[PDB]
This record gives structure tokens, C-alpha cells and sequence, in this order.
């Protein structure tokens, strides 16, 4: 209902006036020296000091420098991964160390607050998983002397940035033009399952289908699943499943045995000719194409459109919904900016 | 987009240090993959080499680090995957939900 | 060879039956029943594309 | 069009279906697929 939706607004804007602009006050963030100007209106509650206070204590402020803060160490954390590693780490790579331990310091802080209710959110999950990782990620590192840790390291560490990045997605869901769209991606899951499921089926057949009757006795597990089931799957967006189905173009690429890293050839016969018949492969491919790249999709498009005009509606008021949890969060913890954060649990433990 | 090339650089590729070809392949051909072709034909071993360049002598990209004994050192079981999930989550998923939100 | 290829076609007929099968998961199964409603596109469609 | 059209009624038509399933499993022996055939082994003995 409006009322509190009105109390959150307000809360959420802290002193400043809800009818400023957000375009203004993000300007204003920015450059510093306009705080103490007419660029926006406080409407709130010697004069400098209490307007420059004031203004790093809104809950607004402090999400956008922690976002922008974010942003930083994800591109610092892309250049030394990509541009800058060695076996012995360099200055930036302490740096991004730094910035890990105050992200695990506050991960802590939220462990504290709340108990084994806090793993039950996916999110959470996602965070200790990435934290981990990178845990894991330097102490494989840290061998120097070999270099296959090195490595080992290396992937870790691009794993947990690809964990850490789809959290843009979560962080996003504030902004109030879309917020309300990513919140209905959860309700597309089962259409989704019902697609693979058939797919899946299909891709077995056909895959199982064409290898029995075309090679002999592969007895290599490894082109065994790249023939079933990768060419397959890749025939679905574009080229056609095989190039095999057609004697005209053949050869030159086969291996008798498996002596090289090549898919074993068609058996032949006593002339020395390919023996699969082509008036069954070829209907059989076409066949197979039409199901899977044509119908399927269409359906999954059909299925997408429905479900998004009966939800479109109901939507808003889930949105509004978790709106009140962030606004709530962030009202309960001190404001401080998140790199100067550390200091303050600095003396907790000194006071408690 | 840029999840999928960060980290499909970093696992290849060892200190590129050169811009261009840096967002060439970190952006380029990932965008390029929304609309055809698989996003890169390097995340195979059966096919590679005769266009590397050791060092940033020539305009080429940088070649796959290798081993001891001179052979890729990356592993396929983690990248084809990777791969096969961005292409199934860009090329689809999100076209279609475009298309019921226009309607 | 012949016998082998005649496995491999009714290996294609028997795996299909895990669409009939499957039909009472009260999750697919509601879907998996309206495909039989969608013959007559297809064959408009069939039709069309075979005169062109 | 068509999904959009036939989404509603499909349901009872799939419960009406639900219904056979049930019978028919209800009316066999109920015994493992395996070890059935050992109990028609009998059967003709018995019949
Ligand atoms: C060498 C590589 C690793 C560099 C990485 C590129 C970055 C500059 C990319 C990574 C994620 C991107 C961001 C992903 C999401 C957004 C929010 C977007 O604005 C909105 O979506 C909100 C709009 C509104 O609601 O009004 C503007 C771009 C930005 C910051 C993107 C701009 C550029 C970013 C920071
Ligand atoms: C090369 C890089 C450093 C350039 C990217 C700069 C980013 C720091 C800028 C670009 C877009 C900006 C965003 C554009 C819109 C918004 C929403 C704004 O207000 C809200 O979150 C919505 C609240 C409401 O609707 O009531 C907060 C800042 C944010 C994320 C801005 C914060 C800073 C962002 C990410
Ligand atoms: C079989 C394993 C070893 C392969 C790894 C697959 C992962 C890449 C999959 C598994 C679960 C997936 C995630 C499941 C749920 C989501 C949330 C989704 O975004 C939302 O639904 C937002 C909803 C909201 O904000 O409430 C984006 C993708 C993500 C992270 C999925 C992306 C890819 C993940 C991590
Ligand atoms: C399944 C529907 C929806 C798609 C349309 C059907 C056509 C794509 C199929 C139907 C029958 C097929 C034909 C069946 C038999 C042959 C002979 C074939 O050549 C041989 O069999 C050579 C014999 C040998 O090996 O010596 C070339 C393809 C052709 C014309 C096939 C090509 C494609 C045709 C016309
Ligand atoms: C010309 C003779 C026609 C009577 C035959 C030739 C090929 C047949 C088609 C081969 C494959 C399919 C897909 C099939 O789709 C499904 O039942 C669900 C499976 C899926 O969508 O993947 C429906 C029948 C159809 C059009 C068959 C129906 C009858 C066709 C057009
Ligand atoms: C993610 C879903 C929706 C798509 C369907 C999954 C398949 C496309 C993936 C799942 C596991 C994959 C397999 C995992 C491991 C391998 C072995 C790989 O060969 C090696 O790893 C060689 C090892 C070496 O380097 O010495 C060839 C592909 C294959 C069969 C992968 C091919 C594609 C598979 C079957
Ligand atoms: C087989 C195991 C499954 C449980 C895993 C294997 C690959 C997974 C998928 C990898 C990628 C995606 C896309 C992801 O899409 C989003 O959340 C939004 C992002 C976008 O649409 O681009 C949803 C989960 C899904 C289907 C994951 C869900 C679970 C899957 C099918
Ligand atoms: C070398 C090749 C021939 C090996 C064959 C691969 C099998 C392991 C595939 C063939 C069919 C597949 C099954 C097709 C359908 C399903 C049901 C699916 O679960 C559901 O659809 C029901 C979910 C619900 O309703 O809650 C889980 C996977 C499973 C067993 C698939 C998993 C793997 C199976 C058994
Ligand atoms: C490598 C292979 C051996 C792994 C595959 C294991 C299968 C035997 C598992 C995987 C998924 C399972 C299925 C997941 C869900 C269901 C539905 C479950 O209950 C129902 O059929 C729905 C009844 C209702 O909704 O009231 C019966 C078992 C089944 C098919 C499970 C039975 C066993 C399955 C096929
Ligand atoms: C012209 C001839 C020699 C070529 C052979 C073509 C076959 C591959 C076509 C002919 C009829 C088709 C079948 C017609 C109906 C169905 C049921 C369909 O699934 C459902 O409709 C489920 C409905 C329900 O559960 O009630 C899946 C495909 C299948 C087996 C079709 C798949 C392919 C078949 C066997």
C-alpha cells in the first residue's frame, strides 16, 4: 500500500528531499565541492559541517560508492588476472588481497548477525563458494617452485571471477525499471526443464542411432561422447549434425585403429567402399533437424509469452516486497563507506 | 559477455599486454557469437597453431602457453562446457524473452 | 550389417517411449499432452513450403 | 495461439489420463519387473 511504501522512501533517502533528482545528486557525488551549494535541497532536519555529515550518512550514497567500489576492484581483479601474474606477486595483486579480507570481514559481520537461517539464501552460497575458491586459488599459488600450481591458480582464480561477477545481477534489482523484470526470472525454470528434457531425449537417439550404424567398435570413450552427444547439441543453433551422412565428401581424416587423436573411420567392404546406405541417414538428419531446431524453440517462445502475460501483473507487489528487505538491511548497519569499514570493527573488539 | 571473456582469456593466454587484441578478444567475438558462429574455435586442441606468434612481433594473437614437452596445457572438459552454456543461455534463452516482451 | 542397422532402428522406436512414460510427473506431463493439438500447423506449414 | 487457447482445458484431460494409469498399475500383481516372470511360470501350472 502507498503509506508505507512513502515511510521506505523516506527512510531510504535519509535527510535529503525525496523530490531531489537522482541524476543532480549522483552529479554531486562525484564532485564533492557542490555539496555545499543550492545543487540539491535537503528539506531536513557550522552550517557546512552539518551539511557535509549529513550527506555520507544517506544509505543512498553509501550503496552508490560501495557499487562503484565494486566495480573497481572487478576491473583491477580482470588486469591482474589476464595482464599481470607472475610467480612472485606484485603490488596490485596485495592490493586485491586487501580488498578480499575487508569483503570477508564484512562477510563476517553478516555470519554474526544471523545464524544457520543465512545459508538458506542462494546468494550467501554463491559468496562463501567464491570466497573459498579464492582461498584455495593463493594457496596453490603460493608454490612458487612448481608451475603447474601456477596454473592451477590461474583457473581457479578465473572460475571465482566468473562467480563473482553475475552478482552485478543481484545488486541491480533496486533500480526500479529493472528490478521488476529480473525478478520474474524465476517463474520460467520448469519450461526450461521440459525443453532439455525433450532435446536430451532426441539427441540420444539420433546420436546413438548414427554411431551404431556407421563406425565399428570405437572402444574410446572419450569420441565416444564427443559423437553421441556434442555434434548433436551443436546442430541445434546452425551446421547441420554431420558431414559424415554423405559419401561425396569423405576421407583423408580417417584413422585405422586409434593410433591418432582422430574419429575412427567408416568400416568398409570388399571393394574398398563405404557400406551405409544414404536413403536412410539422410531422412533420418532432416528429419531430426526440423524437430529440434524449428518446433522446439517456437514452442519454448509460445510457452515464455504465456507465462509472461499472467505474471506480469502480480509481479509489482513481489518487487515492492523484497524492496523492503534492502532498505531495511542497509538502514540497520553503521553507514560508514565500505573501505574505511574495516576500522571500525578494529575497536569492537576492543569495546566488546 | 564479459564474464565469459575474461575468463576464456585468462585460461588460455598468458600476459598478452597489448590493448587491441586484449578487447578484440575479450569482447569482440563473444558479441559476434550472439548471431552464428560458436564463439571460438580455440577451445579445441584438434585444430590449432600455423597462426600463433611467439611474443608481439606480428599482428596475430597471442599463441596458448605451453608444457614441457611443447603441448597445450589447457584442459577441454572446463572449457567446452563453458562454452556450450554461454552459447545455449545468450543465443536463446534471451532472444525469445525479448521478443514476448515486445509482443 | 544388416542385423546391426535393424538394432539400430528399433533402438530409435524404443527410446521414445520415455515421452509416453513420463506423462504422469504432474509437472511435464500437462505439457507433454497438448503436442497432439499442434498437427495441423505443421502440415499447413509442410505444405507451403513444399510448393515453394 | 493455440497454447494460449487450449492451456485452460488441458488439465482435466490430463487428469482424466492420470485416472488410466491408475487402474492399470492397481490391477497387476504388482510384483518387480525382474521377478514377474517366475510367478506366470506358475500360472500355467495353476491354469
Ligand atoms: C577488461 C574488462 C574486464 C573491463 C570490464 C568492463 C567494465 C567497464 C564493465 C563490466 C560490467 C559493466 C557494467 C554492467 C552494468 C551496468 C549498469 C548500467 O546502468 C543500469 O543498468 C541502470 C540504469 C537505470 O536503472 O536507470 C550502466 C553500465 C554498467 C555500470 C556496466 C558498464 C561497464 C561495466 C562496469
Ligand atoms: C569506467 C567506469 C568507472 C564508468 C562507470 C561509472 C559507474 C560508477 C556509474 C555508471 C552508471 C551509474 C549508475 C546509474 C544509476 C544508478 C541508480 C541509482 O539509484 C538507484 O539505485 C535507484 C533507487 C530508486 O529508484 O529509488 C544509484 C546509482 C546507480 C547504480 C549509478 C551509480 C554509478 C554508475 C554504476
Ligand atoms: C553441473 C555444474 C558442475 C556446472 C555449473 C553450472 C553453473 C554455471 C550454473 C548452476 C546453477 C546456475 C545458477 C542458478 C540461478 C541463478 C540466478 C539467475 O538470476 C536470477 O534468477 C535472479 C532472481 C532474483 O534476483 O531473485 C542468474 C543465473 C544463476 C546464478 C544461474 C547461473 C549458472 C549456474 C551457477
Ligand atoms: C522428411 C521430410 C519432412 C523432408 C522432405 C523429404 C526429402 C528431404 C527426402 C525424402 C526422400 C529422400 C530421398 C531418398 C533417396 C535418395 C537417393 C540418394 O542416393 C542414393 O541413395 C545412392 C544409392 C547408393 O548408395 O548407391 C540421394 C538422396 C535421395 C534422393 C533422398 C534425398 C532426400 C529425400 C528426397
Ligand atoms: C511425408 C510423410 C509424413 C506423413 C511424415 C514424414 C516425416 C514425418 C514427421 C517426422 C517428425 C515429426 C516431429 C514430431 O514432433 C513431435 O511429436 C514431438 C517431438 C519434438 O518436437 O521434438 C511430430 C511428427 C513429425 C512432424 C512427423 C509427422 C509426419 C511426417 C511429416
Ligand atoms: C550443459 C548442458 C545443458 C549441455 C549438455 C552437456 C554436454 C554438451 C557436455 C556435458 C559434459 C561434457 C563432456 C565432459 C568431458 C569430455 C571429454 C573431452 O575430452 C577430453 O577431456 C580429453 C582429455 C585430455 O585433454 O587429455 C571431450 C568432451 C567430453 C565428452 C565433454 C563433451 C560435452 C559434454 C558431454
Ligand atoms: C544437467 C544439470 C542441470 C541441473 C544444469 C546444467 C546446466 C545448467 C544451466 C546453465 C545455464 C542456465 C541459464 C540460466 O539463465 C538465467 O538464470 C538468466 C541469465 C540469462 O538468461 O542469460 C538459468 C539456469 C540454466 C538453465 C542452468 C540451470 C541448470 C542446468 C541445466
Ligand atoms: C552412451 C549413451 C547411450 C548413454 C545414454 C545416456 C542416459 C544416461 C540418458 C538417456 C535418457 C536420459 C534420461 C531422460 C529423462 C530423464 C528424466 C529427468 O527427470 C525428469 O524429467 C522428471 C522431473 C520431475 O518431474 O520432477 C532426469 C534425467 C532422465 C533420467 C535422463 C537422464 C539420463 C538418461 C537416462
Ligand atoms: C546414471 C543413471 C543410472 C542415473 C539416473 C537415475 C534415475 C533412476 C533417477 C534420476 C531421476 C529420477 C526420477 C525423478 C522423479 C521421478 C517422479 C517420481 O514420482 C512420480 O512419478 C510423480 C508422481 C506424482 O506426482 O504424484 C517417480 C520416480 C521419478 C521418475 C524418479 C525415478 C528415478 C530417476 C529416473
Ligand atoms: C515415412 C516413414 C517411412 C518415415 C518414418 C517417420 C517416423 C520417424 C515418424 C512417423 C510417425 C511419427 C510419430 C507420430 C507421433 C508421435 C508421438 C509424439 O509424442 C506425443 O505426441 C505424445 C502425446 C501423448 O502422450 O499423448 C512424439 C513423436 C511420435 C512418436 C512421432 C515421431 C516420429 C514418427 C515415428
Amino acid at each position: 500500500q502507498p503509506g508505507v511504501q512513502n515511510f521506505l522512501s523516506k527512510q531510504w533517502y535519509g535527510e535529503i528531499s525525496r523530490d531531489t533528482k537522482n541524476w543532480k545528486i549522483i552529479l554531486c557525488l562525484f564532485i564533492i565541492p557542490l555539496v555545499g551549494c543550492g545543487l540539491v535541497s535537503f528539506r531536513k532536519k557550522k552550517k557546512l559541517l552539518w551539511y557535509y555529515v549529513a550527506f555520507f550518512t544517506s544509505p543512498f550514497v553509501v550503496f552508490s560508492w560501495n557499487v562503484v567500489f565494486y566495480i573497481a576492484f572487478l576491473l583491477l581483479f580482470a588486469y591482474v588476472l589476464l595482464m599481470d601474474f607472475h610467480s612472485v606477486p606484485h603490488t596490485p595483486e596485495l592490493i586485491l588481497y586487501a580488498l578480499v579480507f575487508v569483503l570477508f570481514c564484512d562477510e563476517v559481520r553478516q555470519w554474526y548477525m544471523n545464524g544457520v537461517n543465512y545459508f538458506t539464501d542462494l546468494w550467501n552460497v554463491m559468496d562463501t563458494l567464491g570466497l573459498f575458491y579464492f582461498i584455495a586459488g593463493i594457496v596453490f599459488r603460493l608454490h612458487s617452485s612448481n608451475k603447474s600450481s601456477l596454473y592451477s591458480g590461474r583457473v581457479i582464480f578465473c572460475l571465482d571471477y566468473i562467480i563473482f561477477t553475475l552478482r552485478l545481477i543481484h545488486i541491480f534489482t533496486v533500480s526500479r525499471n529493472l528490478g521488476p523484470k529480473i525478478i520474474m526470472l524465476q517463474r520460467m525454470l520448469i519450461d526450461v526443464f521440459f525443453f532439455l528434457f525433450l532435446f536430451a531425449v532426441w539427441m540420444v537417439a539420433f546420436g546413438v542411432a548414427r554411431q551404431g550404424i556407421l563406425r565399428q567398435n570405437e572402444q574410446r570413450w572419450r569420441w565416444i561422447f564427443r559423437s553421441v552427444i556434442y555434434e548433436p547439441y551443436l546442430a541445434m543453433f546452425g551446421q547441420v549434425p554431420s558431414d559424415v551422412d554423405s559419401t561425396t565428401y569423405d576421407f583423408s581424416h580417417c584413422t585405422f585403429s586409434g593410433n591418432e587423436s582422430k574419429p575412427l573411420c567408416v568400416e568398409l567392404d570388399e571393394h574398398n567402399l563405404p557400406r551405409f546406405p544414404e536413403w536412410i541417414t539422410i531422412p533420418l538428419v532432416c528429419i531430426y533437424m526440423l524437430s529440434t531446431n524449428i518446433l522446439l524453440v517456437n514452442l519454448l517462445v509460445a510457452m515464455f509469452g504465456y507465462t509472461v502475460g499472467i505474471v506480469q501483473e502480480n509481479n509489482d507487489q513481489v518487487w515492492k516486497f523484497q524492496r523492503y528487505f534492502l532498505v531495511q538491511e542497509y538502514c540497520n548497519r553503521l553507514n560508514i563507506p565500505f573501505p574505511f569499514v574495516v576500522f571500525a570493527y578494529f575497536y569492537m573488539v576492543v569495546k566488546k
